[PDB]
């Protein structure tokens, strides 16, 4: 069947979830976001959580800052009943204010992280202290851990990689449609 890979070991904290990792410079990313895919499965599948891994090594320069604010983009967004599967999340406006950067804006190049930071922090109506005061927990470093298997997620067929249970990755190539991902994310869901 080869339509999926098993990930050893298990995603952590994975559980009835489909984590997309994603690089906010990949057009394909863009196209997911902008078609609205995760808000599809959360249509078909009120009961699986969404949630966005950035990729660092896709991500650039500021990568590693980028982590740090998805990591409190997603934090908050537990706290306020949404996930990446909302456009109103701060994880999903987090993604469209860089992807907007990027494809909407020509901006590449930074010559500090302030002027790169400060696009995330404005989209989430946050300062840099608050998310510093949160990285400073160890839940923040759990989440930003788990980022780190987004690297290897992403090299095996490209971006965006879904994860189903945070088990069993689907291969791009399986799928032609938007239909034939929920089809697959409902029989990988219930393995």
């Amino acid at each position: 069947n080869n339509s999926f890979i098993t990930l050893n070991p298990s995603l952590p904290n994975s559980e009835n979830s489909v984590i997309e990792a994603f690089s906010y410079k990949c057009i394909h990313c863009y196209n997911h976001h902008k078609f609205g895919t995760l808000e599809k499965l959360r249509e078909a599948f009120p009961n699986l959580h969404f949630k966005l891994y950035p990729v660092s090594l896709m991500n650039g320069e500021f990568s590693k800052e980028m982590n740090e604010l998805f990591a409190f983009a997603q934090y908050k967004d537990e706290q306020n009943g949404k996930d990446a599967s909302y456009s109103d999340s701060l994880s999903h406006k987090l993604a469209d204010v860089y992807f907007v950067s990027y494809f909407l804006n020509k901006q590449r190049n930074f010559s500090n992280l302030d002027e790169f930071y400060d696009i995330g922090l404005k989209a989430m109506n946050v300062n840099k202290n608050e998310v510093l005061n949160f990285l400073n927990t160890p839940k923040a470093k759990e989440i930003l851990s788990e980022f780190q298997r987004a690297n290897d997620i992403a090299k095996t067929y490209g971006t965006p990689a879904f994860v189903v249970n945070g088990k069993y990755q689907i291969n791009p190539s399986a799928i032609n449609s938007m239909q034939d991902l929920e089809d697959l994310v409902k029989k990988l869901s219930n393995m």
